[PDB]
């Protein structure tokens, strides 16, 4: 559901993953988020344009009705601007703006529900707030509104993504944070831990959780399988327990949350199609999980 979602990144690209139209996309993604919008000539800009030739000869006209066809069954689709080797910048008014007017054209171009904000290049929170308010005046409070930072921006409420989280917090759907790709971290007791651990997941999530975003805005973003980052893959059990250690108390490893946060939005992977690489095996059990919750 989006009350309980699990939210899979698709790639607009072929890396040696498992090849996928929209429409083979698992059912237990309720958000899914196209990757990626491309940065252009003009400051702040993006496009998105369909790998048909990477993609087995895929038509914007099929995409655009595939994308009809899972919203048409309650999920949503959204662009994601960033990615690894992401070009993106919002660091002016007029990048801001820039920004606000390209991504609602992509947008209204393939029916896209919204935008997830993936920038790993820098997040200057001054702009990036004036950006994306701007946009929410063109799209409205439907949006969906993702951001997936890495951990090391999330480590404190000072964090670019965090700060801008803040800001925007009344239109923001959730934070899936890449809790992957990372060296150790502290978490919410000032304690390090390390990616591939139960405690990663937990102790990192109640910084959030704890410094100001409601439960539903906080999402557990995982590799898919060891093909999908150079670390932190974990099972999908241990994604599970630590989905039961902040929701109801159970499964915690060594750090306990001080609270429970019944309404945790749920869980994020990159990319569906590793996942499909690997036989669905994450989608299956944590898509399970999280519907359960």
């Amino acid at each position: 559901s989006l009350k309980h979602a699990v939210t899979g990144y698709w790639q607009n690209f072929n890396n040696g993953a498992t090849v996928q139209k929209i429409s083979d996309v698992p059912s237990a993604y309720d958000i899914i988020a196209v990757a990626f919008a491309d940065a252009t000539t003009t400051p702040g800009a993006v496009t998105f344009n369909l790998d048909s030739a990477g993609l087995g000869g895929y038509t914007v006209d099929q995409f655009k009705a595939d994308v009809r066809a899972k919203q048409a069954a309650g999920k949503k689709v959204i662009i994601s601007v960033g990615g690894e080797k992401g070009t993106v910048s919002v660091n002016s008014s007029a990048s801001a703006t820039n920004f606000a007017n390209s991504v609602y054209s992509v947008m209204r171009e393939y029916g896209f529900d919204g935008v997830d904000i993936d920038l790993e290049n820098g997040l200057n929170p001054t702009y990036m707030t004036q950006a994306l308010r701007a946009l929410s005046a063109k799209a409205g409070p439907d949006m969906i509104l993702t951001m997936a930072p890495q951990t090391i921006d999330m480590q404190s409420t000072q964090g670019g993504y965090f700060q801008t989280a803040l800001n925007v917090k009344d239109i923001l759907t959730v934070v899936n944070m890449q809790y992957y790709n990372s060296g150790t971290m502290l978490g919410c007791d000032g304690k390090v831990y390390a990616q591939g651990t139960v405690d990663f997941l937990t102790a990192l999530a109640c910084i959030q959780l704890e410094g100001g975003l409601a439960p539903s805005q906080v999402g557990l973003g995982l590799p898919a399988s060891t093909r999908a980052a150079g670390g932190g893959y974990v099972s999908p059990s241990v994604v599970n327990a630590a989905l039961d250690c902040l929701t109801k108390a159970t499964n915690c490893g060594s750090f306990k949350p001080s609270k429970t946060y019944p309404d945790l939005r749920g869980a994020m992977t990159w990319s569906t199609n590793w996942d499909a690489t690997a036989g669905n095996a994450w989608s299956n059990s944590v898509g399970a999980h999280v519907h359960a919750l």
